[PDB]
C-alpha cells in the first residue's frame, strides 16, 4: 500500500534511533555482566531486546508502505565508562528518541496515516517506560549511595 | 436501628480520620514507587487498602444506625518530602487517630453501644499495629543508617 | 520526566473528578446495600473501584511527569435521596467528567503528550460505558416501572 | 449440476427473505440490548444467526445448481419502535417467509428437485419454530402485562 | 466455677428470650413454607437455628458458673398472621432482646465477669445483624410493593 | 448519550461499507468453496465474519449515540468472475473503505468524539491488514504463476 | 584476562561480519514475509537470530580478554532484489565470513589462545551449515524451477 514519502522518512529515522539503541544497550548489558553487575546486565539485555522488537515492527511497516527500510546507516553509540555514565548515556539517547517519535506522530496525523501513528504511540509508551526506569536508577544512586546501588545490582 | 446521635458523630470523626489516611498513604505509596523504593511503596499501598476497609465498615455501621456518613469533609493530609518525613507524617496521623478512637470507645461504652465499641476496638488494634510498624521503621533508620534503610526497600 | 505544566493541571482536574466519583459511588453503593437493593449496591461498588483504579493511574502519571498529585481538594459530592435521584446524580457527575476529559485530551495532543492522551482516552472509554449503564437504568425505570426495577435489583 | 431455472428463482426469493430477516433481527437485537433488555437482545441475536445459517445453505445450493445467488437486492426491513411492535414486525416477516417457502416446495416437488425440497422443509421447520416463539411472547405480554414482560427480559 | 448470682439471673433472662425466639422463628419459617414463600421460610429457619446455637452457649455458661439453666418458663411468642406482621413480630422481639442484652452486659462489667460479657457481646452482634435484616425487609416491602416482595421470596 | 449528528452520518457510511463487504466476501467465499479452492474459501469466510463483527460494533456505537443504524441501504457488490478478479474486487472495495475511514476519523477528532475515533482506528487497522493480505496474494500469483497459486489454495 | 592484541582485532573483524549478517538476513527475512513467502521469511529470521547469538559470544569473549567490542562500524549490506539474488547475496557474505574465520583461527593457534580458537571453530561450523543451506536452495531453484521453488516457500 503506497505510503506517504515523508512518513516513510520519519519511520526510517525512528528505525535508525532504534538500531543505535539495540547496540548501545547490548554492549552496556555485556559490560555490566563482565563487571559482575548481573542485575543491571539482565535488565539492559531486556531493554535491548525490546528495541529489537520495535525495529522489527518499523521494518515491517515500512515494507508494507512500499518503502526501503534503512538498516545500513548506524548513528553514534553513546557508550559510558562506568555505571553512572552508562545510565546517563542511555537517558540521553532515549530523550532524543522520544523527541523524534513525537515529530513523526505529528506528521502521521497530518497525512491521516493513523495506523502508523498508533504504532509509534505504542513505541513511545515503551520509550517513556525506559526513561522512567533510567531516571529512577539515577535517583536511587543519590538516595542509597553508589556502592549500595551497585551492591544491589550484583545478583539477579 | 436508631443509633445514639453522639455515637454517630464519633463514627463520622473516625471515618474522617480514615479518609485522610487513605489518601495520605496512597500518595506516599506512589511517591515511593516513583522513587524506586518499591518495598516501601507496596507496604504503604497495603496500609492504604486497610484504611479503605475500615472506612467501609464505618460507613456501613453509620447507615445501619440511621446516620449520614460524611465523605465530603476531608481534613489536612500530612505529606512528607522524603522517606524520613513521610514516615513521621504517617506516625503523627496515627497518633491522632488512636486518641480519637479511644474517646469514641469511651462514649460507645457509656451509651451501651457495645457493637460499635467492638468495631472501634478492632480498628484500634489495626492502628496500633501500624504505629508499631512506623516506630520500628524510624528505629531501623537509626540502627542501619538511612542509605542502607532505603537500599533494603528498593526491591520487593 | 518534566511534563507540561498545563497537562499536569489537566490531569489534576481529572483526578479531582475521579476522587469525587470514588466517594459518591461508594456511598451510593452502601446506601443501596443498606436498603436491601444488593444488585445495585454491588454494581455501584464495582463502579467506585473502577474510579479508584483510574485515580491510581492518574497519580502515577502526574508523579512521573514531576508534578504534585492533588488528593487534598475534594469537590462537591452529588448524593441522592432515592434510587432515581442517585442514578441521575451519578449521570450528572459523569457528564461533567467527560467534558473535562475531552478538554484535557485536546491539550495533551497540542503539546504532543501522546501517552497522557492515551491514558485519558482509556479513562474516557470507561466513563462513556458508565454513562451507557446509567442512561439504560433510567430508561428501564420508565419501561418496567419503579417497583419492578427495584425488585430486579434486590438479589445479586 | 444444472438446476431448474424456476427452482433457482425460488431459492433466490427465499434467500432474499432471509437477508431481510438477518438485518431486521440483528437491529432489533441491538436495540433491545441498548435499552437494557438483554434477554430479548440475546434471543433475537440467536434468531439473526439462525437466518445467517439458512442464507449460507441457500447460497451453497444455488451455486451447486449453477445459479447466481442474489445478495445485492435487499427488501424492506420491518423495524419496530417498541418491544410490542418489534415482535409483531418479526411475526409479519415470518408469515410472509413461510408462504414463500410453501410455494417453493410445491415447485421443487413438481420438477423432482427433492434435495432442494428437503432443504426448504428444514428451513420451514425453523421458521415455524420462530413463529411459535413470537406468538408465545405476544401472548405472554397479555398474560403478565407489559411491565412484567419487560422486567423478565432485563437479565440473562 | 462459682458465678455471681445476678449474672446467672441475667443469663437465664437472655436464655429465656432466645427460647422464645427459637419457637417463634421456627413457626414463622414453617408458616412461610406452607404458604409457598420458600425463600422466607429458609431464611427464617436459619434464624431459628442461630438462636438455638446461642441458647446452647448460654446453657453451657450457666452450668459452668454452677447455676441452673431455666428451660421451663417459656414467655409469650409473637406470632404474625401475614408476612409484614411476622417480620414486625420478629423485630419487636429482637428489640426487647437487645435491651435485655445491654442490661446484662452492664452488670457483667460491674462484677468483672468479662467472659460472660464477651459471650453476650457476640450474641448482641448476631441480634443486631438480625435487626438489620428485618428492618431491610420491611423497607423493601415499602419500596418494591408487597406483591413484588412476596413474589421475590417464592423460590430459593 | 446525544452524539454529534455528523459523527453518526460517518458511522452509518462506514457501516454501509461494511455491509457491502460482508456480502461480497461471503459470496466470494462460497464461490471459491464451490470451485474446490477451499483455502481461499475459508480465508474469505473469516474476512466476512470480521466485517460482521465491525458492523456489530458500529451499530452498537450508533445506538449508544442515539442515532438510527442504517441496515437498509446496500451499495454495489463488486463480484469477480475468477480468482484474480475476485481478489482485485476485494482490494478495490477495501481502498474505498479506508478512504472513508480516514475522513470519518478526521471528523471525530474535530468534534472531540475520541471514543468513536478509537473504534474507527481499530477498524482501519483491520482493513489495512486485509489490504496487506490482498496485495500479497496478487503478488504471489505473479511470482508462482496462477496454476500453482490455485493449487496451493485447494486444501485447507 | 589480558588477551593478545591481534586476537582481539580478529575477533572484532569476525564480529563486524556477524553484524552485517544480522541486518542483511533480518531485512531479507522481512522482505520475504512481505511478499508472502513465509517459509523463506521464517528460515531467514532464524539465520539472523543465529548470527545474533554468535555476535553475543564474540562480544563476551572480547570483553573477557579486556578489549573493546566494536559495534559501531557496520560494513556494506548485500541486499538482493529478488529471491535468487537474495540467496546469492547471503552466500557471497558467508564465503567472505568463512575466509576471515579461518585466518583468525590460524592466529589463535599461533599464540596459543585455544579457547578463542574453539569459539571460532563452533562459529565456523554454523557458517558452513548456512553455506550448505544456501547452495542447496540455489540448486533446488534449478531442479524444480523458480515458480515451484517459491510456491514451496509460501506456507510455513
Ligand atoms: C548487535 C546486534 C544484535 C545483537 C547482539 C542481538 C542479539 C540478540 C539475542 C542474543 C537475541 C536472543 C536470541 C535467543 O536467545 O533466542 C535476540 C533476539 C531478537 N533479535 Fe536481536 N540482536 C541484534 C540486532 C538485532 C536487530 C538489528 C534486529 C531487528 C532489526 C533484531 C531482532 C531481534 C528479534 C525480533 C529477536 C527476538 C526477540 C523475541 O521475540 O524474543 N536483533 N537478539
Ligand atoms: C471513600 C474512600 C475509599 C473507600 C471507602 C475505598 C474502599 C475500597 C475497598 C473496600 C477496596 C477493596 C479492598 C479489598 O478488599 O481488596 C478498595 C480497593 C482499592 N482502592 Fe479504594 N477506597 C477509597 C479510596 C481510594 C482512593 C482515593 C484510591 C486511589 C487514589 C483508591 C485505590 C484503590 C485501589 C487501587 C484498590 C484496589 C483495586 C483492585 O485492583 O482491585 N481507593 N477500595
Ligand atoms: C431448647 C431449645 C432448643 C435448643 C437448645 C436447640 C438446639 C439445637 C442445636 C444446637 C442444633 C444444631 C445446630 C447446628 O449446629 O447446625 C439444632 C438443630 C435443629 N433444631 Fe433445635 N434446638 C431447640 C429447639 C428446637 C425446636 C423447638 C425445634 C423445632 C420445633 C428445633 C428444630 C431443629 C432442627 C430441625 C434442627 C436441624 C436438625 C438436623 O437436621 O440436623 N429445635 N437445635
Ligand atoms: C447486518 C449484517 C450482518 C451482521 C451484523 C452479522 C453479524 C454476525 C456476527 C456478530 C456473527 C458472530 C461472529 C463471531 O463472533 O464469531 C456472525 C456469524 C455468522 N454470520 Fe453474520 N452477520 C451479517 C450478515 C450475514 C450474512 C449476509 C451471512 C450469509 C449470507 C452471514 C453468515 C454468517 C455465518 C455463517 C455465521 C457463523 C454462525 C455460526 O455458525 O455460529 N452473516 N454474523
Ligand atoms: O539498508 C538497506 N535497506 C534496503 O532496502 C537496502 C538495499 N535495497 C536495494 C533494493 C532492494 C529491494 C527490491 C525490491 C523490494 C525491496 O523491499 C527491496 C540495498 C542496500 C542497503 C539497504
Ligand atoms: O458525605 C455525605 N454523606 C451524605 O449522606 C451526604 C449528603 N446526603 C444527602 C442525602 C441524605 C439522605 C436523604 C434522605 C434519605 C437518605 O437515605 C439519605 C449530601 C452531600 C454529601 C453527603
Ligand atoms: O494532595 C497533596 N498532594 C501533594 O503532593 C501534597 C503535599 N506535598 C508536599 C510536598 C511533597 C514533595 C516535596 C518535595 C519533593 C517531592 O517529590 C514531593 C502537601 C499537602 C497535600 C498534598
Ligand atoms: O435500517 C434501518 N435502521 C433503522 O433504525 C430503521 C427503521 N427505524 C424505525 C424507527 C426505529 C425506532 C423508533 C423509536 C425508537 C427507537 O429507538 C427506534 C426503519 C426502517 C429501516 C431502518
Ligand atoms: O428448666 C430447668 N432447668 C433446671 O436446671 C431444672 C431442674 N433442675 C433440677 C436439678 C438439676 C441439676 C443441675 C445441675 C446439677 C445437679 O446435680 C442437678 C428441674 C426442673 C426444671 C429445670
Ligand atoms: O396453639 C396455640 N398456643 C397458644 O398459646 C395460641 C394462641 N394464643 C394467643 C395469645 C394472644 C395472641 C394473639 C395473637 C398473636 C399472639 O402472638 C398472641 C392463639 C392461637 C393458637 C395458639
Ligand atoms: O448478488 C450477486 N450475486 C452474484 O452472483 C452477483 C454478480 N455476479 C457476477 C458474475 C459472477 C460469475 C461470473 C462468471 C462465473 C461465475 O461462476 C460467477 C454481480 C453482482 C452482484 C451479484
Ligand atoms: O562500539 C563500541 N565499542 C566500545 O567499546 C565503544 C566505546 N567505548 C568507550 C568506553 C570504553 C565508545 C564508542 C563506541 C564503542
Ligand atoms: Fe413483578
Ligand atoms: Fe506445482
Amino acid at each position: 500500500m503506497k505510503g506517504d514519502k515523508k512518513v516513510i522518512q520519519h519511520l526510517n529515522k525512528i528505525l535508525g534511533n532504534e538500531l543505535i539503541a539495540i547496540n548501545q544497550y547490548f554492549l552496556h548489558s555485556r559490560m555490566w555482566n563482565d563487571w559482575g553487575l548481573k542485575r543491571l546486565g539482565a535488565h539492559e539485555y531486556h531493554e535491548s531486546i525490546d528495541e529489537m522488537k520495535h525495529a522489527d515492527k518499523l521494518i515491517e511497516r515500512i515494507l508494507f508502505l512500499e518503502g526501503l527500510p534503512n538498516l545500513q546507516d548506524l548513528g553514534k553509540l553513546l557508550i559510558g565508562e562506568n555505571t553512572q555514565e552508562m545510565l546517563q548515556c542511555d537517558l540521553n539517547l532515549e530523550l532524543k528518541a522520544t523527541k523524534d517519535l513525537r515529530e513523526a506522530i505529528v506528521h502521521c496525523e497530518q497525512v491521516h496515516d493513523y495506523v502508523s501513528r498508533d504504532l509509534l504511540k505504542d513505541i513511545l509508551e515503551s520509550e517513556e517506560e525506559h526513561i522512567d526506569y533510567l531516571e529512577t536508577q539515577l535517583g536511587l544512586i543519590q538516595k542509597v549511595g553508589l556502592e549500595n546501588y551497585l551492591q544491589s545490582h550484583m545478583h539477579e
